[PDB]
């Protein structure tokens, strides 16, 4: 870690807040340096050229050190804080700003570092900090992996170094593109009907297992053969629909126990032409309130730039027969 | 007759970020004389990097 | 389980070296010294353990 990390933390101090040093039990031969931008969250291309360009500085002829992004796992979190309205002077969205300051607050000394800790418990206590008419805060949390392609998970897998809950893990939805034609002239002679679909994970087995199976088609636009054939158990988040789509798919699996999720889209004869996206995001909740990170992960608040992962409701109070 | 108690317990979980006492009632904490109202869970964590 | 939990103080999360003990081979020693009784003063059990000693 630090033995080379730290270096740099030096030469670059002025960028980079966190780097440190990982190999992959893998990818043998390998080093990667993790580093996050202070100022925001992945360092850019000519950043990183210059960063890397230091490797000739310090003589090394070896291919050496890739440096990288880290590994960032984000708290989708769902805050509440109840405050008094005798006590709180400004307007409800300064009181907001006011808070969702104290949360980064925490996040920037107490988590946003490599292998420290995420304690749902600690920011809540760096909430109801925020003014002196903060009566009482609660909160609920989600783990967020951004994955780099949506298609199959890594050679090895993706893990969240943290035990979720069963049906928990799941991805946001993404266009897929059946190949039929809608005939219609209100946009011409033809749009190629693209309905959405997510990857959710099912019950663990006896055994601590579970299968990562693939959102709703139409019978036809998925070719099933003895083999591949629709995954049938209701042991997994179903979705929102108008259509008569009910049909779901299994590739990879989720190990619940040593948290290994490994999927790969082609285990059913579908392209990634076949989908109009290249990145998707996995939720999945997790089984406590404090969260851990591990090799080249980081756990980071940037909410001005992640907003989507924290969301505020107050509740105001005075005197009182009532707060819901 | 037909019950063995006299006393007895009555449970609700609130909706209450913040429970609320008020005309003659009163939130209080007594371990010792009413320990049956408090279970502790620990629960012990490997260590993390030593070694640098 | 000391010794071996002085690897995460080194954090590694591989699988990390297994302590164990040595693979002892012995040598089972049929020794015979001949010694000058005029030359020894204390018990042939003392001269044993003098040499037992050496050989250590």
């Amino acid at each position: 870690a630090t033995d080379y990390d730290t270096f740099v933390s030096e030469r670059f101090g002025s960028i980079i807040q966190a780097v440190q040093t990982f190999t992959d039990s893998t990818k043998p031969g390998y080093a990667f340096i993790a580093a996050k931008p202070k100022s925001g969250l992945y360092l850019t291309t000519v950043q990183r050229e210059d960063i890397k360009n230091y490797l000739k500085d310090y003589n090394l002829a070896p291919i050496t050190p890739s440096i990288i992004s880290p590994n960032y796992l984000f708290i989708k979190t769902n805050l509440k804080v109840t405050y008094a309205l005798n006590k709180l002077q400004e307007s409800e969205q300064w009181l907001e700003g006011q808070i969702i300051d104290k949360i980064d607050r925490y996040y920037t000394e107490d988590v946003e570092i490599f292998n420290s800790s995420f304690a749902k418990s600690k920011m809540l206590t760096y909430v109801d900090d925020a003014d002196h008419s903060v009566i009482g805060s609660s909160a609920t949390i989600q783990m967020v992996r951004e994955v780099q392609n949506f298609y199959k998970t890594p050679e090895a897998g993706i893990k969240y170094n943290n035990q979720i809950k069963d049906r928990s893990m799941e991805s946001n939805t993404f266009s897929f593109n059946s190949g039929r034609k809608v005939v219609n002239p209100d946009t011409g002679l033809e749009e190629d009907v693209l309905y959405d679909v997510r990857i959710v994970s099912t019950d663990r087995d006896s055994k601590g297992i579970g299968k990562v199976i693939i959102g709703p088609f139409a019978s036809g636009d998925v070719t099933e053969n003895e083999n591949i054939q629709p995954y049938t158990g209701n042991d997994f988040n179903k979705l929102a629909n108008s259509d008569g789509r009910d049909k779901y798919y299994v590739i990879g699996e989720i190990n619940y126990p040593a948290d290994v999720i490994y999927w790969n889209i082609a285990k059913i004869n579908l392209t990634s032409e076949k989908f109009e996206v290249q990145t998707i995001e996995l939720y999945s909740d997790p089984t406590d309130d404090v969260i851990f990170t591990r090799d080249g992960s980081l756990i980071v608040f940037e909410n001005d730039l992640r907003p989507q992962y924290l969301t505020i409701d107050l509740e105001p109070i005075s005197q009182l027969e009532h707060h819901h």
